[PDB]
């Protein structure tokens, strides 16, 4: 049944692993379920056998849980551990080279000697330790012949002898994966220094001050810092190899045990938090150390949705975990169906330079690209304070029209600066009642959530003026594409090809983007939320499509912040505020690639062609695919090489004052862990 089973390492670990069932037993025994301690060799058996249905959740360093993005491997971190207090959650712990004072090795000074990992596999005292001097060929076999001698538990001694050196066991409890070898984890691979087995020991800052013989044996012990200098073990802030995560409780992504395995431990930290009572202690372990979890921890925090090991671990981390054990093309994200085919037959033109990739939602891009499994695309200023948030950094400016007095550009728009477009909130001129003053119950139509037309500014200023974040509350019956289904803001949408695209946050609806949501005025809202003058490019048959045959501009007609109306082609006076221009968004490391790679590309199928010749990439077969139907060019960031100096103040601060109604889990799952 829903018996959530824990798994255990060791004896010590099974006699506190029984004290937590018989426990909570009592505390939670109804709207509860019971725990089961099965036991284990080691965690890297224990990662697996939850995979293969065995056992349910442990509590491991996600870098073990690094093997799992394979078949019978796939886990997700479900509840992560903290430490300080519960005001301020420290969801980190930095990694740090361990010496004692007088050998004064430094840095590069740790060519071939004598050193303690805390385990074969674990980002402590393996993955973090060999990025810092990454090897030519980065492997883990290398650092086998590299170092003469190690104390790496967990691995093979059959093939690598000198890999098991310094481990002091008994036979085949030698060099073990668990309390079995007294040289193990954070704890046992420090007394390398305290006895003297070898001169350097990788551990964790927490199991340094914790494992202290004297509270003043802070100065007996220095650390190598990534300056090529020593510093006393009391500044690992500033001297440190690398901060890796917290450890997190596992559980299969799907079907699991999670909500019964978040339920258990919200109790068990109502009772057996940290010091609350006095008997049993959760994060205080008698025998072992850290017994079932990290002894230094002050509790765990639910990690939020759509966090992965990869969101969670961090690219930076994987990108250095990738090359230890295991290009020219530009793997696009695309949105949609539509836009996923505009993209295959740029994939064919481009001759290779530009590959694909799909995703449903913008958000879903965003965290594809974060990753590696898409490399760039363009992202709207509303969805570039998430990826700005999320780590990616802007490449290029989606330039649109420029200010109309020249007769045509050239090679004038790759540097030509742009004030982005004005959004404007536009409504029929046929109804004489609508107004600024009154759209509350008033049926509106939104471009999509998160976007800076229909989203986060008509609805930021909605929400100065009312107080809110229950907007179906405002407008009775709306569209806005990403909103729930069973409430108010997905009534008016008309949806896809079949059902499920009812309110999906892609072009797979009827009223989905700035040509949708006109569509949807047309026909169902009062209100509708768009950018810079979008409804002269479907009106008086600019739009072949059914919904834009007779319809002139004059039955639209804007509304002001103040109240009154102006021509729709007069927005620069009636407007809702100036937004900062879309994007194309990417990593630190294809920052230069895809702007050189897409400087050529424009170059080739760029506003440069002809009729149908070459490739319309600034234009799409329906609305806005890859790129918005009205961009000129992709310009130069210059200075603005951030999202925040991208953006700007002005938009930037717009989103923080908004972020409380902002419900992104993507922003919230690269937030998770404050820094």
């Amino acid at each position: 049944e829903k018996t959530i089973r824990w798994c255990v390492v060791s004896d010590h670990e099974a006699t506190k692993c029984s004290s937590f069932r018989d426990n909570m037993k009592k505390v939670l025994p109804a709207g509860g379920p019971a725990v089961t301690c099965v036991r284990k060799m080691s965690h890297p058996e224990c990662i697996r056998d939850i995979s293969a249905n065995k056992v349910d959740a442990v509590t491991v360093d996600g870098a073990l849980v690094a093997e799992a993005d394979l078949p019978h491997h796939s886990l997700k971190p479900i509840m992560a551990e903290y430490y300080g207090s519960k005001d301020d959650p420290k969801t980190h712990y930095y990694v740090v080279a361990m010496a004692k004072k007088g050998t004064g090795f430094q840095l590069n000074q740790l060519r071939g000697k004598k050193s303690c990992h805390t385990g074969l596999g674990w980002s402590a005292g393996w993955y973090v330790p060999l990025s810092t001097l990454l090897p030519s060929g980065s492997r883990e076999t290398a650092a086998a012949t590299f170092f003469s001698s190690s104390c790496v538990p967990c691995a093979d001694g059959k093939m690598f002898p000198s890999l098991c050196q310094l481990c002091a066991g008994k036979g085949t409890d030698k060099c073990a994966c668990s309390s079995r070898e007294p040289y193990f984890g954070s704890w046992g691979a420090l007394k390398c220094l305290q006895d003297g087995t070898a001169d350097v020991s990788f551990v964790k800052h927490l199991t340094v001050f914790e494992a202290m013989p004297t509270k003043a044996d802070r100065d007996q012990y220095e650390l190598l810092c990534m300056d090529n200098t020593r510093r006393p073990v009391e500044e690992y802030e500033q001297c440190y190899l690398a901060r890796v995560p917290s450890h997190v409780v596992v559980a299969r992504s799907v079907d699991g045990k999670e909500d019964s395995i978040q339920e258990l431990l919200r109790v068990a930290q109502e009772h057996f938090g940290k010091d609350k009572s006095s008997p049993f202690q959760l994060f205080g372990s008698p025998h072992g150390e850290d017994l079932l979890f990290t002894d230094a921890a002050h509790g765990l925090l639910r990690v939020p949705r759509k966090i992965d090991i990869s969101l969670y671990l961090g690219y930076e981390f994987l990108s250095a975990f990738r090359n230890l054990k295991r290009s020219q093309r530009v793997k696009w994200c695309a949105v949609g169906q539509q836009e996923r085919t505009k993209c295959d037959q740029w994939s064919a033109v481009s001759g290779g330079a530009l590959a694909c990739a799909t995703e449903e939602t913008p958000e879903d891009c965003i965290a594809a690209t974060m990753k590696g499994e898409a490399d760039a695309m363009s992202l709207d200023g509303g969805f570039a304070y998430v990826a700005g948030h999320c780590g990616l950094v802007p490449v290029l400016a989606e330039n649109y029209l420029s200010t109309h007095s020249s007769g045509r550009l050239g090679s004038k728009c790759v540097n030509a600066p742009l004030e982005g477009y004005y959004v404007v909130a536009v409504v029929k001129k046929s109804d004489v009642g609508i107004t600024w003053k009154s759209l509350q119950g008033k049926k509106s139509c939104h471009t999509a959530v998160g976007t800076s037309e229909g989203w986060n500014v008509p609805m930021g200023l909605i929400y100065d003026q009312t107080g809110s974040c229950k907007f179906d509350a405002f407008f009775s019956r709306s569209c806005a594409p990403g909103s729930d289904p069973d409430s108010p803001l997905c009534a008016l949408c008309v949806g896809g090809n079949n059902p499920a695209h009812m309110c999906a946050a892609n072009n797979a609806e009827g009223y989905h983007g700035s040509s949708g949501a006109l569509r949807c005025l047309v026909e169902k809202g009062d209100v509708a939320f768009m950018k810079h003058p979008t409804v002269l490019q479907n009106t008086d048959g600019k739009n072949p499509e059914p919904w834009a045959k007779g319809l002139k501009h004059e039955d639209f007609e804007l509304l002001c912040l103040d109240g009154t109306r102006k021509p729709v082609t007069e927005a620069q006076s009636c407007h809702l505020a100036r937004v900062p221009n879309r994007a194309v968004f990417s990593r630190k490391d294809k920052a230069d690639f895809v702007r050189r790679i897409l400087f050529n590309q424009q170059e080739l199928f760029g506003r440069n062609g002809f009729e149908y010749m070459m490739f319309q990439m600034f234009e799409s077969s329906a609305k806005d695919l890859l790129f918005s139907d009205d961009t000129e060019c992709l310009s130069n960031l210059q200075d603005k090489t951030t999202y925040k100096t991208y953006l700007g103040p002005q938009y930037l601060t717009l989103m923080d004052n908004f972020r409380q109604c902002l419900s992104s889990e993507l922003l919230d799952a690269c937030t998770f862990h404050k820094y």
